[PDB]
C-alpha cells in the first residue's frame, strides 16, 4: 500500500497472509474454512496465516492453517485478469473472535464514489521498494466505470472496477495482490492490477466481487 497508513493490529480481522516460506498474497477469510483471493496468487504449498499484524513476529494472535485444496475460477484468464479470483479451503476450521473474522459478502455491487478500505503487506513505495512488516491500510473511493475504462483503453472488463486517486500517490501495490477492498462492511473488491502503483490517471484495478457470490456460494457448498 503506498501512501496509506497502520491499521493498527488486528485491526482489519478478516485480513489474511497467504505464506510459502515468506508473504506472496493477501486473501480475506469468507468463513471459518474458506478463504477468497485472486487467481494470480495461485500456487501449490500456501499456508494460511490468520491474526497477522507483523508478519516477521509472533505476537500472539496468529492462527496458520494450511490450504486443503485451492480452486481458482473456471474462467480465469492469465493474460487479461479476467476473472481474477480463487477460493482457498483450509484444512482445519479456524477459530472465530475479534481479531480472526469473516468479511461478508456483496448482497449488490457497489457504486462508484462509495468509500472503501483497502489492506496488505505490499510494497509501500511507488519508486522503490521497501516492503513493510506491519499491515497497511487505505481509504479509497471507487471510480467510475467510464473513467476506469478511459484510465486502462482495451483492458476493463464487466468483473473488474477501480478505485483510488486519479492524482496519483495512494494505491495497493506489489503483494496486496489477493487482498480486500471493503465497503460498507462487504467484501467489493479484490487487489487484482495496475499500472504501476499510485501512478497519476493510472489508479488499482479490482475484481468485482458481487459478480462471483453466486459462484463462491455454490463452490463452498460442494467442496
Ligand atoms: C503478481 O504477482 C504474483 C505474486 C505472488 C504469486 N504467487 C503465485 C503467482 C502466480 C499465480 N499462478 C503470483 C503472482
Ligand atoms: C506495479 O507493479 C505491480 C506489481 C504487482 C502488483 N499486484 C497488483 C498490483 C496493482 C496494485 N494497484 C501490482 C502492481
Ligand atoms: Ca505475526
Amino acid at each position: 500500500i503506498v501512501g496509506g497508513y497502520t491499521c493498527g493490529a488486528n485491526t482489519v480481522p478478516y485480513q489474511v497472509s497467504l505464506n510459502s516460506g515468506y508473504h506472496f498474497c493477501g486473501g480475506s477469510l469468507i468463513n471459518s474454512q474458506w478463504v477468497v483471493s485472486a487467481a494470480h496468487c495461485y500456487k501449490s504449498g500456501i499456508q494460511v496465516r490468520l491474526g497477522e499484524d507483523n508478519i516477521n513476529v509472533v505476537e500472539g494472535n496468529e492462527q496458520f492453517i494450511s490450504a486443503s485444496k485451492s480452486i481458482v475460477h473456471p474462467s480465469y484468464n492469465s493474460n487479461t485478469l479476467n476473472n481474477d479470483i480463487m477460493l482457498i479451503k483450509l484444512k482445519s476450521a479456524a477459530s472465530l473472535n475479534s481479531r480472526v473474522a469473516s468479511i461478508s459478502l456483496p448482497t449488490s455491487c457497489a457504486s462508484a464514489g462509495t468509500q472503501c478500505l483497502i489492506s496488505g503487506w505490499g510494497n509501500t513505495k511507488s519508486s522503490g521498494t521497501s516492503y513493510p512488516d506491519v499491515l497497511k491500510c487505505l481509504k479509497a473511493p471507487i471510480l467510475s466505470d467510464s473513467s476506469c475504462k478511459s484510465a486502462y483503453p482495451g483492458q476493463i472488463t464487466s468483473n473488474m472496477f477501480c478505485a483510488g486517486y486519479l492524482e496519483g500517490g495512494k494505491d495497493s501495490c506489489q503483494g496486496d495482490s489477493g487482498g480486500p477492498v471493503v465497503c460498507s462492511g462487504k467484501l467489493q473488491g479484490i487487489v487484482s492490477w495496475g499500472s504501476g502503483c499510485a501512478q497519476k490517471n493510472k489508479p488499482g484495478v479490482y475484481t468485482k466481487v458481487c459478480n462471483y457470490v453466486s459462484w463462491i456460494k455454490q463452490t463452498i457448498a460442494s467442496n
